[PDB]
């Protein structure tokens, strides 16, 4: 699901990056050939983020925790091909993107403008700011 906001971000800070990339591990929302890094924009129920946006759903609560467990594995197995190829990894949590505590353009377009082309090392961003993914 396309995110808007980091496109217009993107093509703000003046970098070219390609959509929705099939022919690469986990098929990131975004890719910047330039930078050699990949943004991931996950949904914090799908992905089991640790914040108030994860739900535990009350009907056939066994099944989901077992299929979002399945997505984590996934997406970890992707990350680590990435990697291996050399892309950098960047992912930005939906928390920090919408609702309730998102951060604003002008936090969310630091930490992107410094990550970026300051070649940061994996990392995710939340309601907290940047964190190491390892
Ligand atoms: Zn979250």
């Amino acid at each position: 699901a396309i995110e808007k906001r980091l496109a217009s971000l993107l093509t703000g800070q003046g970098l070219a990056f390609r959509v929705q990339d099939a022919s690469l591990p986990g098929r990131p929302d975004f890719v910047v050939d330039e930078y050699r890094c990949v943004i991931f924009t996950h949904g914090c129920f799908w992905h089991h983020h640790h914040c108030y946006l994860f739900k535990v759903p009350a009907t056939r609560t066994e099944f989901w925790l077992e299929k979002i467990g399945k997505n984590v594995e996934r997406d970890r197995r992707d990350i680590s091909r990435l990697q291996e190829l050399g892309w950098r990894v960047l992912i930005v949590w939906e928390c920090a993107l919408r609702g309730r505590e998102k951060l604003t353009d002008e936090a969310l377009t630091e930490r992107l403008e410094e990550w970026i082309c300051g070649e940061g090392a994996s990392a995710q961003i939340d309601t907290q700011g940047i964190h190491l993914l390892a």
